C-alpha cells in the first residue's frame, strides 16, 4: 500500500464534520482510492440497541464499521478505538441536530446508547 495509508485512515476517522465529510466523499468514489485497498463493508447498526423511534443512524453506524475494520486490519485497533467510538457519537449527534423539541432529546437519548454499547462491547 501507499506510505500515506497511515494519514489517510486517520484523515477519515477524526471526529470532526469535516472528517466525516471527507469520508463521505471516499465512500461514493470508492473506485479512486483502490490503490489504498481500503475495506469498505459495512453491516449498517446491526446488533445495535433498539430505536424505537427510528432516528437514521446507518450512515453513522457505516463510518463507525470503516475505522473499526480499517483499523484492525492495521494492526492497531487498541490505540484508536476510543477515537472512533466518539466520532460515531459526534456523527449521531450531528444526525440529532435536525430535530427540535422533545424530539431532539429522544433522539440524543437514543445516541448515547448506542455509543455506550460500542465503548462498552465493541
Ligand atoms: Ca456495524
Amino acid at each position: 500500500a501507499p506510505a500515506d495509508k497511515p494519514q489517510v485512515l486517520a484523515s477519515f476517522t477524526q471526529t470532526s464534520a469535516s472528517s466525516q465529510n471527507a469520508w463521505l466523499a471516499a465512500n461514493r468514489n470508492q473506485s479512486a482510492w483502490a490503490a489504498y485497498e481500503f475495506d469498505w463493508s459495512t453491516d449498517l447498526c446491526t446488533q445495535a440497541p433498539d430505536n424505537p423511534f427510528g432516528f437514521p443512524f446507518n450512515t453513522a453506524c457505516a463510518r463507525h464499521d470503516f475505522g473499526y475494520r480499517n483499523y484492525k486490519a492495521a494492526g492497531s485497533f487498541d490505540a484508536n478505538k476510543s477515537r472512533i467510538d466518539s466520532a460515531f457519537y459526534e456523527d449521531m449527534k450531528r444526525v440529532c441536530t435536525g430535530y427540535t423539541g422533545e424530539k431532539n432529546t429522544a433522539c440524543n437519548s437514543t445516541a448515547w446508547t448506542y455509543y455506550q454499547a460500542v465503548k462498552i462491547f465493541g
